């Protein structure tokens, strides 16, 4: 997959590790140009393994020095912050002594001091606020900057105040190195700013993976409290047949305690959460495609949509925030397989609502649960 980008073996070696050796489409079209230090301005669209286009070719083109920051990386929030940077140390793996920190507000900016001072990392994440305030102060020395790259462009940009910041931050940086640029939507401030950040940037612009259909889908729901939902969803995974059931829930509270209770009910289930490290939440997914019945209780997965053919259920035991996540939840998108069928448990007189609001959006009709469901109608050659 990956190894035909000609990445460090070691590089290759973390990227399985990390369960996916199929590029996606934003990165074959971004990761060849970055691993060469070209400047790039993406307009894509998160996950899709966009962050992981500017770890990697970063991580190739890292000439590790000890005590000197050689790449700064900004985003809009703390969340993405965080995250980009777990994901440094991941691809890092075999790396030993690459070194990476996040900074950011809401904790002690000494805390960000000493660090710095005691020991400073390769590889700096964080948001311009936290990271001006660190250079204004000379804690963080940006001289020996070679790689500057800016997430969510089009968020960062946005306001004067924090393009301003963004802008002041990029001067203290060598006027010589690579500037990379993402953004899910690409403003006219970028297109300014750009001028003044990149030189004669490779601009790419990635689609918006164009999804999204409810096409020869089984939907229907039933009105139960909560105090009933395990005991109708009991009694649903005993009447219907499956190959694999997805079950989402609205928290992870509620995820660990209906996984654990099914797991206890001889219903083998793997729970994940979004409370568990990527790599565990990856692991586990990747798990999830081996068994004869098994079940996963989520309480919400990866973008990409439903990609497990033999997943023939998909329950929302707990009603989804929006009529958006619907869609994300309920919907096929791997080899073959149209048919499924979708299930929602309505206990509210504000579910409801929700589930009315669906029926509008994609503009189908969601039926009251039948005694009665044809088992071909949902599971395609069984």
């Amino acid at each position: 997959g990956f190894r035909d980008f000609l990445l460090k073996p070691e590089l290759l070696r973390a990227i399985v590790d990390c369960g996916f050796e199929h590029p996606s489409e934003v990165q074959h079209e971004c990761i060849p140009q970055a691993i060469l230090g070209m400047d790039v301005l993406c307009q894509a669209k998160s996950g899709m393994g966009k962050t992981a286009v500017f770890v990697l070719a970063t991580l190739q083109q890292l000439e590790p020095v000890t005590g000197q920051v050689s790449v700064l990386v900004m985003c809009h929030t703390r969340e993405l912050a965080f995250q980009i940077s777990k994901e440094y140390e991941r691809f890092s793996k075999y790396m030993p002594n690459v070194k990476v920190a996040v900074f950011f507000g809401g904790l002690s900016i000494k805390k960000d001091e000493e660090v710095l001072k005691k020991n400073c990392p390769h590889i700096v994440v964080g948001t311009p606020g936290r990271i001006l305030a660190l250079a204004r102060n000379k804690s963080l020395n940006l001289k020996h900057i070679k790689h500057f790259i800016l997430d969510e462009a089009d968020k960062m940009l946005e306001q004067l105040d924090m393009r301003r910041d963004v802008q002041e931050i990029f001067r203290m940086t060598p006027h010589e190195k690579q500037v990379m640029m993402f953004s899910a939507t690409l403003s006219k401030e970028i297109r300014p700013v750009c001028r003044k950040f990149m030189q004669d940037p490779m601009e790419i612009f990635v689609d918006d993976e164009t999804k999204l259909t409810l096409h020869g889908l089984q939907q229907y729901y039933v009105k139960l409290k909560d105090n009933e939902k395990n005991r109708k969803l009991f009694d649903l995974l005993d009447v219907l047949e499956f190959n694999q059931v997805v079950i989402f829930v609205k928290s992870v509270q509620r995820c660990i305690a209906l996984a654990q209770l099914l797991v206890e009910q001889n219903f083998p289930a793997i729970a994940i959460h979004r409370g568990m490290p990527q790599e565990e939440r990856l692991s586990r997914y990747q798990q999830f495609k081996d068994f004869q019945r098994r079940i996963l209780v989520a309480t919400n997965l990866f973008g990409r949509g439903m990609d497990i053919e033999r997943v023939n259920i998909a329950f929302n035991y707990d009603m989804p925030e929006d009529s958006d996540t619907y869609l994300h939840r309920v919907a096929r998108a791997g080899r073959f397989g149209t048919k499924g069928l979708a299930i929602t448990f309505v206990s509210d007189e504000n579910d409801a609502k929700i589930l009315n609001d669906v029926q509008d959006r994609f503009e189908v009709n969601i039926s009251e649960l039948p005694d009665e469901i044809d088992i071909s109608s949902y599971i395609e050659q069984t």
